[PDB]
């Protein structure tokens, strides 16, 4: 059997609980998506199937919207793509919202595909919609998505007989809002959106006992803390670099619940996250809206320029533990890595280390990868003792958060063996 089970919680609907004590690093579930698509900003930049950023991609002959790294990827993707292809084509100039493209793949998967293992524990039909908690503002947004779906899919779906039985598009989009998974690449950049209905049983905590990590579209659910028999399994739905007030708004707006976890009751880390002059980090927070938009579109040169204007401003500066300063540093590190500016990348990366230790407590895949990036930059620059220490730290974290089932662990072990060989060679 499995190590987890669905159960009805007392006040958060259905959830997942351990059937037996779980232990940090234990693999609990792994799932391909019911449906997934590349995210808007990564479209044309990464392969539609494997979500890897190749320097050579080939677009689908028919729609010219889907792009693939290889014949292998377009073939393995053709079942999921064949019907949307006609739709994307017939709307050529327009491209639909990610949610619409995603729901299209859900519908085709449910109509034309064998039962999906992703629904082993919990199906798309089962997913929470929160419709009785939605604001009229949200409901209006969903109505527009319904009509967008109807437009985009009018070449393949003209009426209900071409939808699953009693399939309601409004409810379907409501489910998408609060059960969408952000698919991240190995470097922890957002590249796609997917539905993993069994995994959607996991409720949220700002101090979770499990973590999900993506290896392409494939999702690994791991325990990151000790977990007792019958204890509910939780993951954090949100970015860790967020104050309690910011988490409140997004958990309300997107997930329709008021978080009662101990961190939100205590404002845990809020004060440290907002150190520095408020006027400055308000401006940086504003600037980050565009920086992250640029990063989403892989516009690294422009990302770096905006980040440098902040990190090396001629006006007042922020401490690196300020979460908005910290985001700017991370964006600039990633841009430098992609632009081949490794000295500068390392300068920014090392500055994020201590803030990441604070804000990503325990075993968090984002900190694991950040430390691995820093260790990799140090290795490449011949800083073997430093690189080894960070690579070991990355492995300490990622043996828990990634595990041997994740291909990045093999890469990291190879970097450990290389770095150790250099240190031996003295
Ligand atoms: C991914 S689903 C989790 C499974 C859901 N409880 C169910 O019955 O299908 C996310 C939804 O569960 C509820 N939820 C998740 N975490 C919660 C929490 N910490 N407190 C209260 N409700 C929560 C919210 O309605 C949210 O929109
Ligand atoms: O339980 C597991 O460890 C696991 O890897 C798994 C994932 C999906 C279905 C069955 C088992
Ligand atoms: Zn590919
Ligand atoms: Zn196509
Ligand atoms: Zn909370």
């Amino acid at each position: 059997p499995l190590k987890v089970e669905k159960f009805a919680t007392a006040n958060r609907g259905n959830g997942l609980r351990a059937v037996t004590p779980l232990r940090p690093g234990e693999l609990l579930f792994r799932s391909d998506p019911l449906a997934y698509t590349v995210c808007k900003g990564s479209r044309g930049v990464v392969c539609d199937r494997c979500l890897l950023g190749k320097e050579k991609l080939m677009r689908c002959s028919q729609c010219r919207v889907a792009k693939y790294c290889s014949a292998k990827c377009q073939k393995k993707a053709w079942p999921d793509h064949k019907r949307e292809c006609k739709c994307l084509k017939s709307c050529k100039p327009r491209y639909p919202p990610d949610s619409v493209r995603l729901l299209g793949r859900v519908v085709f998967k449910l109509m034309d595909g064998a039962p999906s293992e992703s629904e082993k524990l919990y199906s798309f039909y089962d997913l929470e919609s929160n419709i009785n908690k939605l604001t009229e503002d949200r409901k209006e947004g969903l109505r527009q998505l319904v009509m967008t779906f109807q437009h985009f899919m009018r070449e393949e779906i003209q009426d209900a007989s071409q939808l699953p039985p009693a399939f309601d598009l409004f409810e379907a989009f409501a489910k998408v809002i609060c059960n969408s998974f952000t698919i991240c690449n190995a470097e922890m950049q957002e590249v796609g959106v997917g539905l993993y209905p069994s995994i959607s049983l996991l409720n949220h905590s700002c101090d979770p006992n499990c973590s999900i990590v993506f290896n392409g579209p494939h999702l690994l659910l791991r325990a990151v803390r000790d977990i007792e028999v019958g204890e509910e399994l939780t993951i954090c739905y949100l970015d860790m670099l967020m104050t309690s007030e910011e988490r409140r708004k997004q958990l309300r707006d997107q997930y329709c619940f008021e978080c009662d976890c101990f961190r939100c009751q205590t404002q845990d880390k809020d004060a440290d996250m907002l150190t520095g002059d408020e006027q400055v980090w308000k401006e940086v927070q504003e600037s980050l809206k565009k920086i992250e938009e640029l990063k989403a579109h892989w516009k690294w040169e422009q990302v770096l320029a905006m980040c440098q204007a902040i990190i090396s401003s001629n006006s007042e500066r922020l401490p690196d533990i300020n979460i908005y300063q910290l985001k700017v540093l991370d964006c600039a590190m990633d841009a430098c890595i992609n632009l081949g500016l490794l000295e500068e990348a390392l300068f920014y990366g090392t500055r994020t280390m201590e803030p990441y230790r604070i804000f990503f407590p325990g075993s968090h895949p984002v900190r694991g990868v950040q430390v691995m990036k820093v260790g990799k930059l140090q290795l490449h620059q011949g800083m073997f003792p430093q690189a080894m220490k960070n690579l070991r730290l990355a492995f300490d974290i990622m043996r828990v958060t990634h595990g041997r089932e994740h291909s990045l662990i093999e890469d990291l072990i190879l970097l450990l063996e290389e770095c150790d060989a250099n240190i031996r060679a003295s």
